[PDB]
């Protein structure tokens, strides 16, 4: 209960409306839709490690008070209140039997997910590579003008949040 850590089955059916308040393209919206990852979430002291396995790529990012977030700011992380938070948008998680339940809120969202524990199936490899290009488009349209998304944060507990660098 207290401690998160486990495996979990994330579906990006289940954030649409967060996604939607991302302002993300609809072509964008849909394909997260359409895929599902396994998360590897470890819980140390005030620390979250996460390991998603999506298609035929894996991600690791780690959840940290102060870690920095790439846009086109930084985290704030108190593990004792299970509370992450970063601009607009704020989260709270709560594990149970039924798995790591997340609130999602911000000016216009009030979103909750439940994901059950266990392993994912396989998003197909295909559908991952084109959905992590689509997204790496956006981001660099987008500049000439935000987070800059990482699929990992999307397909993730505690999107949109994706702390660390483009690369592993
Ligand atoms: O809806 N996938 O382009
Ligand atoms: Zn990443």
């Amino acid at each position: 209960i207290s401690d998160i850590s486990g495996s979990y089955v994330v579906p990006g059916t289940a954030l649409q409306p967060l996604y939607q308040a991302l302002d993300l393209p609809a072509e964008i919206v849909a394909r997260a839709g359409r895929l599902t990852a396994t998360v590897k979430v470890s819980q140390v002291d005030g620390r979250i490690d996460c390991e998603t396995l999506l298609g035929n790529k894996t991600f690791r990012t780690s959840f940290v008070d102060g870690a920095v977030l790439e846009t086109n700011h930084n985290l704030s992380f108190d593990a004792s209140q299970s509370t992450m938070a970063a601009g607009p948008f704020s989260l709270t998680y709560a594990a149970s039997a039924a798995g790591l339940e997340v609130r999602y809120v911000a000016a216009g969202l009030d979103h909750r997910a439940v994901f059950a524990p266990g392993v994912s199936p396989r998003s197909a490899p295909g559908e991952v590579t084109a959905f992590c290009s689509a997204l790496y488009r956006f981001n660099r349209e987008a500049q000439r003008l935000n987070f800059w998304f990482h699929p990992e944060g999307l397909l993730g507990p505690f999107a949109p949040f994706s702390p660390g660098h483009v690369w592993e």
